[PDB]
């Protein structure tokens, strides 16, 4: 997160902290708590992860520093990556891990609501992007969780903004007219989470921008929205 | 019903009583005239149900007490379950009913206008349940059709009453905190009906609930709006 | 368009006059440039046309007199069809064409917004229905490019005043209850425009009616919101 500052422990208890263990453990993306068994992450943080016995999710973290081989962890049970997805910059980036045990919820870990298609006539005014990715384009992952606030931005601004991209009504932007705050690198398949009639909804999935922060470059997010009916057919068992 | 009212004669001119032959003649479920040989009811009606010889379908009723062996009444030529329908707690519980003949519409009994997709950011305020249901759990099949006015509860509301299920966007929710008033056995496939801008809209199928009218239990009802593509597809001649 | 008025030159340039050059050229229906390569129009508009290689689309015209052999024009590539459409009052009444070439935007010639899904919600207050069509039920093509401001009608309204058909919500309705103001013959396949808090939609395409202007008889368009999924999926590369 470019531009952010510290998060209070805790205030942002359905964000997830996503680790490989291959070749050395170490953070990959974000996530959120979406259900009991259930994180909602980005499809592209699982190129070339080739099987899910090398991931490992940590709950209820504010540092990295508290992880270490002692530390508790869910594993991953099944990837779940939406058919359509090739690419971040063509939209569906999305997918599901189903975890290996239940999460028992806490004030540390608890899941975040969905948006809901009466919604997405709401203006949200109140959203944050929170990871622990880079504060620059070259840099590294940061120890505490970081936040930052960052207005909504029309799709067609949006697209102003990328004219050789496709933005669709898929996907979500975020970003201020001058930058300085943004989602970087390592916050990928983090919530951009919207506070609303006192109600935190995942109303974005961390995506992809060009750089981090830049000046008339929005971050690019999965409009969660366009896929409550896709989440629902996956989190179904058979 | 549970805590309802008798309803003036044709003041829901959309509900119908649908009646089966076997072994003996008695009521069924409730239904909605959504078309002229249309009728919108719940799958789970239909359980045990082998051909659709053994129904009818009665318009323009005020009291079980109008039906005799001389009442006319509508053949159903098709039961339509949704393909995607098990059990009623596990949502897609819609099914249509396609009549042998065509309702001629009158002031006793007229369709009921489906929900818009525009309509789903509106609060809807003015919501009734309808039916020949029990007044309590144990009970049985009343006289005269009832209504109860109760309000929409909210889906993060609905799923803490019911930790043991997962209410889905393709369910709703109404019920008073303290209880008192619900749907209950009997009353199943009826309308949830809800006046706004001065016209009556099909909001819900009564479902389920965990007994009826209890404290922290609101009734479950089919989202109707989620559906108005699949009755689209399926009301149209092939 | 019966009733309406002289447009100044550019202020609708989304709008395109689609050729056909067989037996001899001449305009066939209206269509809105969406994309650097995409042009969105009725399916209607093409009964009888057998290839892409006898259409021609004119962009940044205000009179038909513009077009010479001379002219420039684009070539088709692909017309694309939606493949539920049988025939405009039954709805699906939409088709891409796929330009050989891409247009290079202007004043003249630009883009307009497909409506969000979010906006289903907007009570859109200014629509108006643009095109070369006849002003009256039998005339003749007209030179300049005319406007008429109409307001929408709700599908309830839309349903009453069609009792022969089924006006479902993938349709939308505009008209004058005493009629004068529609679109007519040779207006197929062009835009419903509605301002929105100062950006143009595309909220319709001019798809049938009985008659032209009649009283009580609105115009019905494509309800183009309920195709973004898919114009998305029919507008990416494979
Ligand atoms: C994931 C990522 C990597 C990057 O370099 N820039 C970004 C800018 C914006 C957003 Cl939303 C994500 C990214
Ligand atoms: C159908 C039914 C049976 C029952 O026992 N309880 C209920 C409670 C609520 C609602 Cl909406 C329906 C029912
Ligand atoms: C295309 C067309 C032909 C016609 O004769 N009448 C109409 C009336 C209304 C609308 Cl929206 C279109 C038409």
């Amino acid at each position: 997160i470019v531009g952010g500052t510290a998060s209070v422990r805790g205030e942002w208890p359905w964000q997830v902290t996503l680790h490989t263990t291959s070749p050395t453990q170490r953070h990959l993306c974000g996530g959120s708590i979406i259900g009991n068994q259930w994180i909602l992450t980005a499809a592209h943080c699982f190129y070339g992860v080739e099987s899910p016995k090398i991931l490992r999710v940590y709950s209820g973290i504010l540092n990295q520093a508290e992880i270490a081989e002692d530390t508790s962890f869910f594993g991953v049970q099944e990837i779940i990556i939406h058919d359509q997805y090739k690419m971040a910059e063509s939209g569906y980036d999305i997918a599901l891990l189903k975890l290996e045990t239940t999460v028992n919820y806490a004030d540390s870990q608890r899941p975040i609501s969905l948006p809901s298609k009466g919604e997405r006539n709401v203006i949200y005014t109140d959203c944050w992007v929170t990871g622990w990715g880079y504060r620059k384009l070259r840099d590294k992952i940061q120890n505490t969780l970081q936040k930052a606030k960052i207005p909504l931005v029309t799709n067609e601004e949006c697209q102003k903004r990328y004219r050789g991209h496709k933005i669709t009504h898929k996907m979500i932007c975020a970003g201020y007219r001058e930058g300085g705050k943004d989602a970087c690198k390592g916050d990928s398949g983090g919530p951009l989470s919207c506070k609303h009639n006192e109600v935190w909804h995942l109303v974005g999935i961390t995506s992809w921008g060009e750089g981090c922060a830049q000046r008339e470059r929005p971050g690019v997010y999965t409009n969660v929205v366009e896929y409550v009916d896709w989440i629902l057919e996956k989190t179904q068992a058979v």
